[PDB]
C-alpha cells in the first residue's frame, strides 16, 4: 500500500524539517502548516539516534512520533534518514562503522527505527545514510584498516605489467569503491529485514570531488532511487556564482547518469543563508531557487528537497540554511519555491512525464583519471598541475555547450552503453581524461568504427589504469587517433593555439602538445608545428588536440572559441533536430526536454544585461509557458532579462 | 586593615592612585657582562630622568651545579641600581630553556611546581632585603595562544576541574548546548596559578607590591579574569608592544591601539593602580610580527596616552639588549656605544616634565565621557567555536574584538574618551544611568543574567547602542534568535533574516539619501514597540526603542566592521554623536567634527582639566575643540603647536597637552 | 691498471645524457637510444644501477638488464658513469641519503660488492657515482642508524653553554653532526668501492646547492673523490632567480662546484634535458638556446662535462614521459640538436676545449656554513623571501654575483674555508662578504691578514653581526672594529625597499634595515639625512669598504643591479679593470665571463634581454674574433652586437 517512486511520478518540492529536543508542539505544527501552504508535499527528517536513546539504552520514539503525526495531519510524506548516534559536533554523520562493536550498535538502531517508523502511512522513503563518502576516509580506524588488509589479500596484484614495466595498482582507491558498495548494500539489507515496502534512497554529495568514491551502477542493485546533495556553498567551488546554473545542470546530469533506469531526485538544495558555515557562502536569491528547481526537473528529477525548512538552534549552523525567517514566516526563497509547487499541480501531466532531450553528446569522466591525477600531482591544490583538472576540463566543455544551448550527458565511462550496433550522430568528449586502459580503448574503437564522433583534448590517454604511460612505451591510442604524440612543452597558465589560415585562435592552458600523423589529417599552427588531427576511422571520426583547450577556456573565462570549434565537429543531425542557440551566448544556458510527445526548452540568462537569444533547430513555434520576469519572443528570438528562467512549449 | 597594612608595608613603597608616575626600562642582566658595562647603563638611566628598572631574575643564572642558589650576578645589578637611586621591579622567572624567550606559563609537572616553590623561597628571601626593590612581578606575561593541554600537570588539573563541575548536554527548555569546559577551566587555571604565585611570594615578603603584565590583550583577553586578580595584586600591568600586539591596526593608528590597551588594563585594574610594564624601546631585526623601530615621536605619544589613562608608570623593553641568539642587539633604547638613541632622549623629556610638574602628574583622573564599549569572554569563545579557527573579517577569529575597537577609533577621531571594559567590570548596581552610554558591537554571546542587567541599565536612563550579531547566541552557543529572542523586550523588535553580502556593502536608508558602510551580513528586523528605520528596498534595517527613561539603538548589520573595512570612521562618528545624551557633548571637550588620524583624550588633576591631542595625519591640522569650559594654554608640545581661542594648530606626529584655564 | 682513462684538468670535455634503464624496455629501443646518442656527438652516458632491478626472489644478483645496456654502450663507444643506487621503494625518485639501520648498511655492503665486482670488468666504465644527490632538507633523525650516530657524535664532543667571556652560546650540534655525517657516509661508500675497484674514478653530485651548501664540506670530500659533480636543474634549484637570470644561476652554481673541487676536476653530472609535465618546483621545457647557454657557462667555468637528465624518459608514475631530450618517437628534440652542436664544436677544437682555465678577475664572493646556520636559528624557518627569511645569506652574495656578471666581470663563489688565506701578497685581490651574518675570531684574523697584505674587502648587510655561536660582538664588543676602523651605532628597520642617497652621488637601493656607524680611523660616508651609513678604512696596504645596510638585497628587491655595479667598480683595484675584459658600463640581463686556453684568452657573452644589444668590451688586450655564435652575432672593433638568447665565444687575437 506504500507509493513506490517511478519515472512517471509527479515531481514534488520539499524541505528538511529539522527536529531536535527543546522544540514545542506549536513550533512544529507552524512549520508543517506553512510547508503544506507553500505547495510542498514532502519533508526529510534526520532520525538522530542521539535523540531516541534513553539512559538505560532502550529507544524512546516520542520526539519523532510528534513530527511524523504532524506531517500526516498536513498530508506531508517523509523521507526518513537513518542517522545513528554520533557526536553533537559531527554535522554530516559518520560514513562507516568505527569498529565491530559500533557495527552492532548500528544494527540495533536500524532494527528499532525501521520496525517502528515503517508503520506510519506517510513514510515515503528510507535514506540509508546521509551523504556517503568523505574527503577524509577513516584509514586510522580498526574496522576500515582490517577491511582494507583483507581486500588486498583477496586481490592478486603484481609490481610489473605483462610487458615487464613497473605499475601502480591503486589498491586504496579500488578498495574504497568496494567498501562504499559493501556498507550501502549492508544498510539496504538491514532495512529490508524489517521493511520490504518503502523505497530505499541515498544522496551522494560534492560529486565534482567525490565521484571517484562512487560506483553508481552497483548501487542501482539495492536502491529504488538515487539522490544527491548539490549545495551552492559547499559543492560548486570550481565555478563562479553566475555559473551555478551550469554547476547545477552538470550535477543533475551526473546523478541522472548514475541513476540509469532508476528515478532520481535532488535530496538536498541550499534553502537559506550562510552566517559562519559553507566554503563559498551565500544566501540564494529567489531567482536562484527557481533556476535550480527548473534545471533539476528539466534533467528528469522527481523532486527537489531544500536543506532546510527551519534552522538548527545551537552551535554549527544555528539559525542558518532556513527557508523560513526567524518569525517562522516565508522568506522570498520559500515564496519562489511555492510558485514551482503550484506550477506542478496546474501542469501535472507535462511535469510527471519529463524526458531530457539527449543531443547525443556525452562528456565522459572516469574514476581512474582522478586517481592517477592524485598520484601525479601529489595533492597540490593550486591549474592542470593540481587536484581537480580532470573534472574541471570536462565541466568546461559542458559550460561551452550550455552557452551554445545544447544538452550534454555527463557520465562515468562505465555508465555509457558501448554495446550498440550503430553510433551515427552520437558524440563522446574525453577532455583531459589522463588514464585510459586497453579495454576502454577497444570500446572507443568500436564506438567510432560504428559511426561515433570522438573529441579528445588535453592529456587524454597519456597513462593507463596503472599510471604507465603508453605514450613512452608504445601509444595505445595510435590506431584510433591515426597519429602519435611527439612532445609536450610547458608554457604559461594561458597561451594561444593559432591554427594555420587563422581558422581558430584557441585559448590553451599550461602544456602545448605536438603530434605526428600517419593515417590522420594534420592541423598545423602558425609556427609550423602539428597541434591537432582528424582521423576517419570506419564510419566515424576522431578530433584530437593534445593541448588543454577546455582548461584554456576556463583560464581565459571565454568559452566562445571552444563552442565554435565543437559545433563545427558535431554531426548535422544533432544541430537539425535539437533546439540550440544560432551562436555562442556568454552566461546564457538552454536545455530541452520532452513530455508526452511535446518538446520544451529551459532558458536562463545569468548575464548582467537583457539578451536576445535566436533559437534554431528542431520544429515548432515558441509558446512562453513560464517566465518570472515577463520574457517575450518574436518568431523564435527570445528576449530574456538578467536572472530570468523561461520555459518555452514548442507548438506543432 | 588601614593601620595594619601600613605596619606590613614597612619601608617599601606601596603604589597608589596618588603615586608620582615614573619612566623606566628593563635592565637585561645575563652572564658575561662586566661591572663597568652595567654601571654605564644605570648612570645613563639616572641621567635620562628614569627612576625605575625591571630585571628578569633568571633561575638559569643563579643555579649552581649542586642545586644551591648563587645571587652574585643579580646582587651586582641591585647594588648598582641602589647606588644610582633606581628602584627595581623584579620578575620571578624560574629556570627554563635558553630558547624560551617569554617563559613557561604553568608548571609542566608536580615536580616542576616544587622547583618553582624552591626558586621563589630563595629569590624572594634574598632580594626582599634590598631597600630599592619596588615590586615583585609574579610571572612574565601570563597566558599564551598555545596552552599546554598535552602536559601531565595541566591535563590532571583539567580532569579534576571537569569532575567538580556538573554540566548537562541540554538547557532548561531541552535544547542541545555547548558548555565551553576548556575555556571556563582556562580562566580558573590562570586565577589559580597567579594566586598561588602571590601566596608563595607572601610566605617570604609581605612588604612589597605584587604586579603582573597580561599581554596581547586584543587576542588573550578571553584567558584573563581581572576582577579575580584584584584579590591578590597591588597593581595591574601590561605588555603593549607595537611589534607583537597591535596587528589589528596600521602603524598610524598605534595611538588608538595604545589608548584601547590602556583603557582595557585601566578597567581590569578597577580600584588598583595600573602601569605599562612593557613598551617597545627599540629595533626589531629578526624578532616581532609587525617589526619597527619606534620613532622619538611614538615614544612621546605612548607615554602621554598611558599617563592620560591613569598609568603610574611606563617601562620600556629594553634599556640594553640581549647579546646571544633570539633578540641579540634588538629592542634597546641605547645604541651599540651604550649612548642615548633619539628614543631615550625623547623618553627623558617626559621624565623631566614629571619632575617639574609633580602635583599635576601624580593626581591624573581620566575624564570619563560616560561612554563604555563592552566586550565579554563568551563572545570570543562562541566566535572561536563558530569560525573553527579561521584567520582572516566577520567569519574569522578577532571580529568580536575588531568591532568594539572600530567604535573606539571612531570616538578617538571625535576627540571623545571611551571606556573599554569586560562586561563583568561594568557597575550595573547604580540607581541612575542618565547620560551613560553602553556600546555592544558584535558581542555575539549574551546570557539571560546580562540581558536583565542591560534592561535595568536602559530603564534607569542608559543609552544602549548594539550593532552586528550582538546577542545572536547565549553563553551555551544556543541562538535565542531561533528558539525565542531573549532581547525582544529590550529591543522592542525581532530579527527576520541575515543575508551574507560582500566584505564591504552599503546600507542605503529610505530617507535623506543616507549611507552606512557595512561588513559581510545585512540584518533585517520587524519592530513591535520600537520605531523602525527602513532602507530603499523597503526592509527594516534598524530601530530605536524608548524603554523606561533610556533608549536602545539596534542595527544588526556590522557597521563598526564596515567602517574598519572602508578605512573611514567619519559616518560611524557622526551617527554615534547623534545618539549621545546632550550632557556628554556639553561637559566633555571634543572635536567640533570628525578628524581622520587625530586623537584627543581629556583628564583632570586637582580640579584642573587637561586634553591630550596627537596628530597622526600627514598634514598640519587645525582642530576646533568644543565642550567643557576654559581657555587653551599649551603646557606640552614637541613641535611648537599654537592655539587661537580653542583652535589648536598641531603638526604631524606632534603630541600636545592643553591646560584649560 | 685496466682500460679506463682517469679524468684530469687536461681531459677533453664531453656532452652526455642519462640512459634510463628499467624492466619492460626492448633490446631494439635501447639500441635506438645509444645509436642516436653517438650520432649526437655525445661520448658519455650515466646509468642508475637500480638494486631493485637486479635483486632475485632468493636474494642473488642478476645483472642481465644492466649487462644489455653496458654492452650496447660499448658497441657505440659510449663510456658509462655508473650510479650506486641500492634497492628502495619505487616511489623514492632521488634515493635514500643514509642507511636506515645496521642491517640496511649490510645490504648496501652486499649491493656494492656485487655491482662493483661485476661492472668494474667493462672496459667502457668511466666512473662510479658513490650516491645520487647526497644531502636532503629532511634528514632522517627518526631512524635508528642516524639517531645512534648523532648520540655517539654528541658524547665524543664537549660543548659548554657559555663562551670564554661567560656569555650564553648556541653550539649548533645538529648542523656540525650533519657535516661530519655526510663526510663519514660518502668516505665509507668510497672505501667500499675501493675494496673491489681501485681503477675507476669516484664521483658525487651535490644538488640544490644554494639551499644545501650548509650540508657540504667539499675540502674533506676531495680526500676520497677523483672528481666533483653537481645537479643544476632549472626546475628544482634556481628558485632564487627568474628564468631570464638562469645564466647567472648556472654560472654561480658552476663557480660554487669549481671552488669545492679545488685541485680536482669537476663536471655537471645533471642538467635539465626536457619537459616538466607534473614534476619540478619551477617547471619549464628548456629552449634550444638555454641548452647552449648552460653547456658554454659550465665549460667556461672549467667543467670537464655536462650530462643531461635525461636522454629517454621513465615510463610509469613520477616523471613518466618527462625530462627527455628525445621525443616520444625516439628522435631528436631541438634540445638534443642544440647539445649535438656543442659536442661537434669540442671535436673540431680539442686543444682549446681540453685546457680551459677560468680567467680569475681576483674577485671572490665568500659564503660560510655558519651564516646559514645562524640565519636558520634567527628567522625560525620563515619563508617570506626577504632578509627575515631562510635564504637571505645566499641571495645576498648571489645578488653581488649578478651585479658583477652584468658588468662582464668573472667572480669566484666560494665557501670561506675554500679561500687560500696563506699567501704573502693580496695586492689587486678582492673579497666580498655580503650579509655573511656569522664570522668568528679566526676568520677575522685571516681577513685582517688579507687586507694588511693589500687585499680589498667589501662588506654589506649584517656581515659579522654574530659569531659562530650566534653571540653578537656588536653588543658585547665588536670583533671587526680594528679592521673596519669604525663601530656600528644602530640598525633601524625600514620598508622592503628604501634608498641610501650619498651626500656625494650614488643612490643605492637597500633592503629592510638601515645601519648607522661611528668612524675612528675610517673615512665616514654620509647620506643626505646627515647620518654616517658607510666608511673606507685604509688598513696596511689594503682597504675596507663597509656599508651595514643590505645593498645587494636592495638590488635584488628593486630588480636593478646598476648602482651596485657602479659602486663596486669604483672600489676595484685598477689592475683588475686593466687586465680583464669587462663591459664599458652595466648591461641589464647580459653576462660575460672570460677564460684562457694554452695562452689564448676567450670571452663568453650571453644576451638574456628582450632586445639586440651592442656591448662595448674594454680591458685586457687584443681584437675580438667570433669563434662561436648561434644567431649571427658580429663585432666592430671590440663592440659585440648580440641577439636575444644568443651565446657568443670571442677569441682575443694580438
Ligand atoms: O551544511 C548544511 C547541511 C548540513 O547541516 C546537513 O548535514 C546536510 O546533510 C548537508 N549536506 C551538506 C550541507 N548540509
Ligand atoms: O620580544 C621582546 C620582549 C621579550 O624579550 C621579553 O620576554 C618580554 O617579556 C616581551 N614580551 C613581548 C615582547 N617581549
Ligand atoms: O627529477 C628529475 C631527476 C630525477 O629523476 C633523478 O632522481 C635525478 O637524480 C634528479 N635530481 C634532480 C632532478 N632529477
Ligand atoms: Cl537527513
Ligand atoms: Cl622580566
Ligand atoms: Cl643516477
Amino acid at each position: 500500500p506504500a507509493e513506490r517512486i517511478s519515472k512517471q511520478s509527479t515531481p514534488f518540492v520539499g524541505a528538511q524539517i529539522f527536529i531536535e529536543p527543546g522544540q514545542t508542539q506549536e513550533q512544529i505544527e507552524q512549520w508543517f502548516k506553512l510547508l503544506a501552504e507553500s505547495n510542498m508535499t514532502t519533508c526529510r527528517i534526520r532520525m538522530f539516534g542521539k535523540y531516541m536513546k534513553t539512559p538505560s539504552g532502550t529507544y524512546d520514539f516520542t520526539l519523532f512520533d510528534r513530527a511524523f503525526k504532524l506531517a500526516d495531519k498536513y498530508h506531508i510524506k517523509v523521507y526518513a534518514t537513518l542517522f545513528p548516534d554520533t557526536e553533537f559536533t559531527d554535522v554530516g554523520g559518520f560514513k562507516f562503522p568505527h569498529s565491530r562493536e559500533h557495527q552492532k550498535e548500528v544494527e540495533d538502531y536500524i532494527k528499532n527505527v525501521v520496525s517502528h517508523f515503517s508503520q506510519y502511512k506517510n513514510l515515503a522513503a528510507w535514506v540509508l545514510i546521509n551523504e556517503p563518502g568523505t574527503p577524509n576516509l577513516p584509514f586510522n580506524e580498526p574496522f576500515t584498516k582490517e577491511r582494507f588488509s583483507d581486500w588486498k589479500k583477496e586481490h592478486n596484484f603484481s609490481e610489473y605489467n605483462e610487458k615487464g614495466y613497473p605499475v601502480l595498482n591503486f589498491e586504496k582507491e579500488n578498495f574504497i569503491i568496494d567498501y562504499h558498495n559493501w556498507y550501502l548494500n549492508w544498510l539496504a539489507n538491514q532495512v529490508r529485514l524489517y521493511d520490504k515496502q518503502h523505497d530505499l534512497h541515498v544522496n551522494p554529495h560534492n560529486v565534482f570531488k567525490l565521484s571517484g568514491l562512487y560506483d553508481f551502477p552497483t548501487w542501482r542493485t539495492f536502491l529504488n532511487s538515487l539522490g544527491g546533495s548539490a549545495h551552492a556553498s559547499w559543492h560548486f567551488g570550481y565555478f563562479p556564482r553566475k555559473a551555478y546554473t551550469v554547476a547545477m545542470s552538470a550535477n543533475a546530469e551526473l546523478i541522472r547518469s548514475g541513476a540509469g533506469e532508476l528515478p532520481w531526485l535532488m535530496t538536498e538544495l541550499q534553502g537559506g543563508n550562510n552566517l559562519y558555515s559553507g566554503a563559498n557562502p551565500l544566501c540564494p536569491t529567489a531567482e536562484e531557487i527557481i533556476q535550480w528547481l527548473w534545471i533539476n526537473f528539466a534533467t528528469e528529477a522527481k523532486g527537489g528537497i531544500f536543506w532546510s525548512f527551519n534552522a538548527r538552534s545551537t552551535a554549527a549552523e544555528a539559525g542558518e540554511w532556513a527557508m523560513i525567517n526567524f518569525k517562522n514566516k516565508s522568506s522570498d526563497r520559500l515564496i519562489a519555491a511555492a510558485t514551482i509547487g503550484k506550477f506542478i499541480t496546474e501542469n501535472v501531466k507535462m511535469m510527471s512525464n519529463i524526458k531530457t532531450l539527449n543531443s547525443g553528446i556525452s562528456i565522459l569522466y572516469n574514476h581512474e583519471s582522478m586517481w592517477v591525477e592524485a598520484a601525479q600531482t601529489r595533492g597540490k591544490l593550486n591549474n592542470g598541475r593540481s587536484i581537480g583538472a580532470v573534472m574541471c576540463s570536462p565541466l568546461s566543455y559542458f559550460e561551452a555547450l550550455s552557452e551554445t544551448g545544447l544538452q550534454a550527458n555527463f557520465k562515468e565511462i562505465k555508465e555509457f552503453d558501448f554495446s550498440l550496433n550503430d553510433y551515427t550522430d552520437q558524440v563522446i568528449i574525453l577532455s583531459h581524461q589522463i588514464a585510459l586502459d586497453n579495454k576502454v580503448i577497444k570500446q572507443l574503437e568500436s564506438f567510432v568504427e560504428k559511426g561515433g564522433t570522438l573529441i579528445a583534448d588535453g592529456l587524454t590517454g597519456y597513462y593507463d589504469y596503472q599510471a604507465h604511460s603508453t605514450v613512452v612505451s608504445g601509444f595505445a591510442l595510435e590506431n584510433l587517433f591515426g597519429s602519435y604524440p611527439i612532445e609536450y612543452k610547458i608554457k604559461e597558465n594561458l597561451f594561444s593555439l593559432d591554427f594555420e589560415k587563422d581558422n581558430y585562435k584557441l585559448p590553451a592552458h599550461l602544456w602545448k602538445g605536438t603530434i605526428e600523423t600517419s593515417k590522420a589529417t594534420p592541423i598545423m599552427d602558425k609556427e609550423g608545428e602539428c597541434i591537432a588531427c582528424i582521423n576517419q576511422y570506419g564510419k566515424g571520426k576522431v578530433f584530437w588536440i593534445p593541448s588543454p583547450i577546455a582548461l584554456g577556456a576556463r583560464e581565459s573565462k571565454d568559452f566562445s572559441e571552444l563552442s565554435k570549434l565543437t559545433v563545427s565537429l558535431l554531426p548535422n543531425k544533432i544541430l537539425n533536430d535539437n533546439p540550440h542557440f544560432d551562436k555562442h551566448y556568454k552566461d546564457v544556458m538552454m536545455k530541452s526536454f520532452k513530455s508526452n510527445g511535446t518538446m520544451y526548452s529551459l532558458i536562463i540568462n545569468k548575464s548582467a544585461s537583457v539578451q536576445t537569444v535566436d533559437i534554431v533547430g528542431g520544429k515548432g513555434k515558441a509558446f512562453i509557458l513560464f517566465a518570472n520576469k515577463n520574457a517575450h519572443s518574436t518568431a523564435n528570438k527570445l528576449t530574456i532579462s538578467p536572472e530570468e528562467t523561461v520555459i518555452i512549449k514548442w507548438k506543432n
